[PDB]
C-alpha cells in the first residue's frame, strides 16, 4: 500500500438540534489516481432511527483529490437525554489503500 485513508476529524461533538453535520475523510500518499472507500454508521448508546439517521455510502477520490466530505442527519426531539455516542466506520478500501487510525469516527450528541 502507498495510500492511507482515515477520518479527519476523527471525533465530532454535535448538538441534538444541529440538523446535519459534516464528516471528513482524507487520503495520504499517492494522489495521482482514483481511490475509494465505503463508510457506514453504527449504533453506540445513540441509535439509528432515534438519535440519527443511519447512512452508508461510497467515497470516491478522483485523481488529485485528497479529501471527501459527507453529511449525517441528527434527529432532534424534546426529551432530555444524557450525552450519547455513535460511530462511523470505514471499510472496503480500493486496491493499494490501507486504512489508518482513526478508521472509526466517534460522534457524541449533546442534548439541548
Ligand atoms: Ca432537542
Ligand atoms: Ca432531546
Amino acid at each position: 500500500e502507498f495510500i492511507r485513508m482515515y477520518f479527519e476529524p476523527g471525533h465530532y461533538t454535535v448538538m441534538e438540534n444541529c440538523g446535519e453535520f459534516e464528516v471528513r475523510v482524507v487520503r495520504r500518499g499517492d494522489i495521482s489516481t482514483y481511490a475509494s472507500v465505503e463508510y457506514e454508521t453504527q449504533d453506540g448508546t445513540a441509535s439509528a432511527g432515534t438519535d440519527f439517521v443511519g447512512r452508508k455510502g461510497l467515497l470516491s477520490f478522483p485523481p488529485g483529490v485528497d479529501e471527501q466530505r459527507f453529511r449525517i442527519e441528527v434527529i432532534d426531539d424534546d426529551v432530555f437525554e444524557e450525552d450519547e455516542c455513535f460511530y462511523i466506520r470505514l471499510f472496503n478500501p480500493s486496491e493499494g489503500v490501507k486504512l489508518a487510525v482513526p478508521m472509526i469516527a466517534t460522534v457524541m450528541i449533546l442534548d439541548d
